[PDB]
């Protein structure tokens, strides 16, 4: 490989023959893409883009707001690339996670004012049309309402899964905040198994499917908007979880199976502890594994994080 | 994949263009498997063989002495297979790495005092024979002095590299502290490519190949015994770096070729920038980056704790 780019993708795949004694479940493994997470796909696949049509060159300063994920892929991207990059984030970002974000060079803007419910997006997107205001030559990715990112899952993970599962595929599990992922792997997925059943997994307080808000600890899922890529009508159900619910997941995971993940994961494998109890033994459920358990020492795998959420239940 | 052991190797190669424009230089990506690093191999490839051989059976407890990295990829399959496990480590390790071990469940000995020059070695050394006094039925992994832990390396890496490199093979270059990675790597390299110089690259302060003793910062290069492997014959080349010229090293590397890498991979650049002054230009130099830059936010990557390191030397 002439770089790092050349790295992104092929995953693996792995069953969770521990976890899910009774069923076949298939997890992709994102998180071991170069970054770190499932959001090294949508970066590339963006950039590569703006770049072949003449959105983006080397004077152009590159936006996003994040919660963390695509703001460290953007930022890989972005050194390889020689692009400048300023990454608007919020208090609830992995402390962690800010830290790469500023090792690999990214000008950063913290916001720090809350909604009436606790969510941060609303005010990272007013600093993100500010920046776009006062800087002359600036790109925002915009990953909430750009078609870019649910094709680069089409391509990418969705084209993988369908061309290395060789069994009628049941389930498709996958936690959601642009929706990006879900929407790109499930619609590549139904062009093979027509009646496969598309499930998301959401943050309780998330209002992408109409919960009412309230403030959630965990970054990465969940969302104070509904984001403008979603088709409801592509998903059959949803399935809501909490963040004492997700990080008990993930402990459980590295328990049984031996496999270190981020928050998100946690909520997949309650989801699909919760699903599992109606579905017929033997039957095929795929799902994704977003990032690393590496980014949530002080999170889900902090004892005393832990007591804190569950005294909020 | 049955599990996450089927996943580990295979990992990418990538030329780094940037950072050396007149030279052919490749390096095997190491820090993605799927514990995080190179020791991966030798963990998965010991513990096999103990279980293959009726060393191992699912009462023992395995040991030992390890700076973070051996310990994370024993923890990881230890899991996996459903042994209990000790890791024996010091005040040196990374804070991240040593919370990482716990999360996977490892019971760990944290010892207290240095030698005469700052080491720990000898002191995790006696605390590894104080539990196999204690515990009736346990195997110490012993990596400096266990030949599975090179040969691991002849058949991973090594393997692969010789696969891969479409042509002659002028340098070959590796970081040690047990020199596992440089014996079996370089052992292989050497029946393709017979002529190939093989450098190893140290720490200043490492008793390895004979410098006097000093204290150390970095965790996981340099040694203050020396490794029972060791075939010193078998090496063309020392090259010795400091902590502060290790930590510029990791920093140039993210700033020209979007790497983030942990201490180790910054001391092979600060060694290959001082070797390429003698190399003819257009010279095939083949490396290994072993660990991620994730875990090294409070040392290498810390602007405090490089300032501090500047002032020693
Ligand atoms: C919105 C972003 N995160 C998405 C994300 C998701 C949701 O993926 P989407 O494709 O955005 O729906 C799940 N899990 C983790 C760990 C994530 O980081 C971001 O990285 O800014
Ligand atoms: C001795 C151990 N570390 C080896 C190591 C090395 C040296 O590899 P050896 O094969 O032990 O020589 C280089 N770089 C890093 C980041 C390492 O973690 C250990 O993980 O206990």
């Amino acid at each position: 490989h002439d770089s790092l780019l050349d790295s992104v993708g092929q995953t693996p795949m792995v069953q969770l023959h521990q976890l899910f004694p009774k069923h076949e479940v298939f997890a992709k493994l994102e998180y071991m893409n170069p970054g770190g997470s499932m959001k090294d796909r949508p970066a590339k696949y963006i950039i590569e883009h703006g770049i072949k049509h003449g959105l983006i060159t080397e004077n152009t300063h590159l936006i996003e707001s994040t919660s963390g994920n695509l703001g460290i892929a953007l930022a890989m991207i972005a050194k390889i690339k020689g692009l400048k990059l300023t990454c608007v984030v919020d208090p609830k970002i992995s402390p962690t996670n800010l830290k790469i974000i500023k090792s690999y060079g990214a000008n950063v803007e913290m916001v720090e004012e809350p909604d009436a419910h606790g969510g941060y997006l609303m005010t990272r997107i007013a600093k993100v049309q500010e920046l776009l205001a006062t800087i002359d030559d600036a790109y925002w990715i915009n990953q909430y309402a750009n078609e870019l990112n649910w094709q680069s899952h089409y391509h990418g993970a969705g084209t993988e899964i369908v061309e290395t599962i060789k069994q009628p595929i049941d389930y498709f599990v996958a936690p959601v905040s642009t929706t990006g992922s879900i929407m790109g792997m499930s619609r590549k997925i139904k062009e093979v198994h027509p009646n496969a059943q598309i499930v998301a997994v959401d943050a309780k307080g998330s209002v992408i499917f109409g919960d009412k808000p309230i403030n959630r600890e965990l970054p990465g899922i969940g969302a104070s908007r509904v984001p403008e890529i979603l088709n409801r009508s592509e998903i059959n159900q949803v399935i809501h979880v909490d963040d004492y619910q997700s990080a008990l997941g993930c402990r459980k995971l590295i328990d049984y199976e031996g496999i270190f993940a981020g928050g998100s994961t946690g909520s997949i494998i309650a989801a699909i502890e919760q699903l599992i109890t109606s579905i017929e033994e033997g039957a095929t459920i795929v799902t994704i594994l977003p990032d690393r358990g590496d980014r949530y020492l002080d999170l889900v795998y902090s004892d005393t994080w832990l007591e804190k959420m569950k005294s909020r239940q």
